[PDB]
């Protein structure tokens, strides 16, 4: 019946992960083509505090690097999160993380990948925090800084995760953090490379 | 029943400006009760260089102050736009632009005031791209570093228009800008104020 509020609107079919007012699939191999907008969620398990110098994502197994940082969020983007296409589309909000349930394990996309723990050279504690299991899908993310993050789904409980790094304290009660939007990132950019690639106005 | 990509989605009668998950009202008084997500759409027009070292957005005569800039962004919200409720509310996204409109007017809510051009310290080629006629919907807004902006909705086109300053040239093909989330600034605080108040995670 009613579609707002978002987070109460029924299920509806949506073609493809990222796609067109034609009902086209828009590859994602490119920088930039689904941009994460949400409200996430915080619990007393999201910040995690600890210097990583070295701190990579793994997929099947390789990996993609990570700023060094000594504050990490753990964030739920599942009830308020959306996807916002690419800005030459005009599409605006085409999937929900509902509606998103229904390609987040198409691991032909290439933005997508499974999720390994072997390469993921993070604490202990932090990937015990993570709770995923092999094989999640994982996607490689950068926000408006070019700060690279992962978002994952955990199928376990059937979250949408937002894993990235904070210079400082984003408070006990996560009241510092001021959030920025979280665009894709594809696997074959540097950070200049996505910066440079990254449209987040539509001309 | 078909609400996505959501520039199409029929119309929906939603109950107040911000409400909660069961459409109760939700006071518009304080900073931070809701964001504006978007990806803007820009053209040619839409970039002005010009330094202004006291620009002010005049409304019913006073004034709200923006900081002393150069580069001036007049930018269209209306395909994309929607807004996020407070985080408390767990309400995700609660308006469209579309639906907007049915509380764009209301100006009972404190969050809206009604454009006044007197008390706007603007030049006249800004003005003449602005647009706008004398009691337009203003409100304002601030972007998550604290720069102060409004958001307009300008009646004889019954487009939403989202005006800021960069630091530095957006681009020609506004290339180079990376948009950040907008949350509404209430009239009676000060930018420290407003980022000690802002919320932008569920907790």
């Amino acid at each position: 019946s009613i579609y707002l509020p978002l987070p109460q609107a029924d299920d509806q079919y949506t073609p493809y992960f990222v796609y067109n007012f034609q009902g086209e699939r828009v590859s994602t191999t490119e920088t930039g083509v689904f941009c994460l907008a949400a409200i996430p969620a915080a619990t007393t398990s999201s910040r995690y505090n600890n210097q990583i110098t070295i701190p990579s994502i793994g997929y099947r197994g390789t990996l993609f690097l990570l700023d060094a940082a000594s504050w990490w969020n753990i964030l739920d983007v599942t009830q308020t999160g959306v996807l916002f296409g690419q800005p030459r589309l005009g599409v605006g909000v085409m999937q929900t993380m509902k509606t998103l349930k229904q390609h987040i394990k198409d691991y032909t996309e290439p933005a997508i990948q499974k999720y390994y723990p072997g390469t993921t050279n993070l604490d202990e504690q932090l990937k015990q925090r993570l709770n995923l299991a092999e094989g999640d899908p994982v996607i490689s993310m950068g926000d408006t800084n070019g700060r690279r993050a992962a978002l994952f789904y955990r199928t376990s409980d059937e979250k949408y995760i937002l894993f990235f790094s904070t210079t400082e304290d984003p408070g006990a009660q996560y009241q510092n953090l001021k959030m920025l939007y979280f665009w894709n990132w594809s696997y074959s950019d540097t950070k200049q490379q996505f910066l440079d690639h990254l449209r987040t106005v539509q001309f």
